[PDB]
């Protein structure tokens, strides 16, 4: 049993159905093969690796696949990009993302850490090996992280570098809050989204608990994001098809008192948005008839830190996503990729 860190072109495998016209299944179906009918793991005695979850190959293979699918899947009615307009056809689509496995071909294995606080970097004690990762939905979404996996103990805070204000933090839960959107029958694209605020306001006085530790116990504060584009001072997620934008602010007060009820936070369904994928701007058809509702699970939180404070006496922190590959990155943290030398 001998390897050393490589990078190499991984394979994907779903159970994609081949008759379904949903268009996850589509792409998967003719992308990928069948997932592993007998997936094996084999467990490495007294073996220590490091991981690091924030230069890793797999994640920015991932952001190649997913692009790909919504290239061939939600085609714009008009994209707008670097001078150039294109119209389309953009029929209404059946979407609702399914687990894709990542893949070694022969010559390489994927090396699995299974410390259950392991933050992405650093040393892990407890490796295993598996020809694919487990299935990962991959879901599009900023400021919360949607129907991802949970930690499996504590919340854990992972960052490149907690020190540094520039980089983004993912908070991974260990408790999921759902998250309830819905755009009723019978304004078309006025909608909301009802979290349990007695859920929420809890998970979030343990997140603050948990960024206490890292920062000294000093004074943890929430609040908006400071400016931006409405993909990134927004929620935003796309909805059997449909792109959501929800102002979360109600999530993000301090003052959570008479505040432990249901939390409506009011959404609006867009139809010109600014891609994720490539920079530009993308126009879609109107909302389908009828109500359109998504029950999701918040697995984790996005978070930038307000730099240019370190002799306040606090740290202020807001939501803050809109670079997919850190969607990503919270799902593939615990692999990567070795050649078998
Ligand atoms: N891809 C690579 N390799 N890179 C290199 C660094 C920068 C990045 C890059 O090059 N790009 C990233 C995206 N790009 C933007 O421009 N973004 C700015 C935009 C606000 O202006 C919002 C964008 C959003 O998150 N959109 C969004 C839309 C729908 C949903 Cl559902 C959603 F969750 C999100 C973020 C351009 C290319
Ligand atoms: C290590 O991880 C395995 C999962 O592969 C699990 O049995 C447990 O969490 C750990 N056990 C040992 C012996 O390290
Ligand atoms: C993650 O754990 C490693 C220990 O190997 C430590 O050096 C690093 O600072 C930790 N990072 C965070 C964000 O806790
Ligand atoms: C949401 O979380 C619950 C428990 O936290 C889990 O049983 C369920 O499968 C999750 N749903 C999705 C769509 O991931
Ligand atoms: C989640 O982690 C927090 C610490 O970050 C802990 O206080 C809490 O009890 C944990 N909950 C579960 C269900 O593991
Ligand atoms: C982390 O960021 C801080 C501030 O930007 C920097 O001074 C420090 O050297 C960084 N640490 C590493 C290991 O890069
Ligand atoms: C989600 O909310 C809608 C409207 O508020 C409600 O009709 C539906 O039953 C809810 N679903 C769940 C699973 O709570
Ligand atoms: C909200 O969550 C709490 C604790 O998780 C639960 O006891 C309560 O019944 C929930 N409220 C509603 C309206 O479901
Ligand atoms: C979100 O709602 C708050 C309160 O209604 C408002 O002040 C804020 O400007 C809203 N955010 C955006 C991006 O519109
Ligand atoms: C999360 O998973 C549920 C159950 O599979 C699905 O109905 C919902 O639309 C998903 N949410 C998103 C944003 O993909």
């Amino acid at each position: 049993p001998v390897w050393k860190d490589a990078d190499t072109t991984l394979f994907c495998a779903s159970d994609a159905k081949a008759y379904e016209t949903e268009v996850h299944n589509v792409w998967a179906t003719h992308a990928c093969v069948p997932t592993d009918p007998n997936p094996q793991e084999i467990h490495l005695e007294n073996v220590t690796e490091n991981f690091n979850m924030w230069k890793n190959n797999m994640v920015e293979q991932m952001h190649e696949d997913i692009i790909s699918l919504w290239d061939q899947s939600l085609q714009p009615c008009v994209k707008l990009t670097g001078g150039s307009v294109i119209k389309q056809a953009c029929p209404k689509i059946s979407f609702d993302p399914i687990p894709i496995h990542y893949c070694t071909p022969a010559g390489y294995v994927i090396l699995k850490c299974n410390d259950k606080n392991f933050n992405g970097t650093g040393p892990c004690k407890n490796v295993s090996s598996v020809q694919c990762t487990h299935g990962i939905k991959p879901v599009v979404s900023t400021q919360l992280l949607l129907n991802g996996s949970l930690a499996e103990e504590e919340i854990i805070i992972r960052s490149e570098n907690l020190t540094n204000n520039a980089k983004t933090i993912i908070v991974h839960l260990n408790k999921s809050v759902e998250i309830n959107c819905t755009r009723p029958s019978n304004d078309i694209r006025k909608a909301y989204c009802e979290i349990n605020g007695t859920k929420w306001n809890k998970v979030l006085k343990q997140v603050t608990e948990k960024l206490k530790e890292h920062f000294n116990n000093k004074t943890i504060i929430f609040q908006p994001p400071s400016g931006g584009d409405l993909e990134i001072t927004m929620h935003s997620f796309n909805c059997r098809g449909e792109f959501f934008y929800c102002n979360t602010t109600q999530l993000f007060n301090n003052t959570c008192k008479g505040c432990n009820g249901t939390i409506t936070l009011p959404c609006k369904i867009k139809q010109i948005i600014n891609m994720w994928q490539g920079t530009g701007q993308a126009m879609y058809a109107p909302p389908i008839d009828g109500k359109i509702n998504c029950v999701s699970n918040i697995t984790g939180i996005l978070l930038t830190r307000d730099g240019g404070a370190n002799n306040t006496s606090n740290e202020t922190f807001r939501p803050g996503g809109g670079d997919m590959r850190d969607n990503w990155r919270s799902e593939l943290y615990k692999y990567k990729v070795v050649q078998i030398e």
